[PDB]
DNA sequence: CGGAGTGTAGGC
DNA sequence: GCCTACACTCCG
């Protein structure tokens, strides 16, 4: 599931993985996709490579979902 | 490179430690093994199915090559 | 050497 | 005790 997060800039996709196996299996990686398609598994590696371009201050990792 | 002899493991077993040259992983290494017969064993998951109930390998530390 | 999938420390 | 964040494994 490769899908558009509509709260960030255009190109910018969401994917959520199950966990197969493991003491965390059944829990949820999220993975963010840059337009080119740079990878990103965190709030501040996301912040770090977008700088003052977007405001993240609300942005739920999650859910990928502002919060007010 | 250099087999040297895991006191840790059955006898005639060697470890081998091998440093990434380059790319992302640059100078992170890779850590093999080796058995008397000279098959190459590249992780702890690996090491335990050629063995099984043979060697506890529990705590078995595969990049060290110690206990735990 | 890469990198998807899992381990796991520390903040909460 | 749970989650975030990123290190590390393992096998291609």
């Amino acid at each position: 599931k490769r899908m558009d997060c509509p709260a960030l800039p255009p190109g910018w996709k969401k994917e959520e993985v199950i966990r197969k196996s493991g003491l965390s299996a059944g829990k949820s990686d999220v993975y963010y996709f840059s337009p080119s398609g740079k990878k990103f598994r965190s709030k501040p590696q996301l912040a770090r490579y977008l700088g003052n371009t977007v405001d993240l201050s609300s942005f739920d990792f999650r859910t990928g979902k502002m919060m007010p």
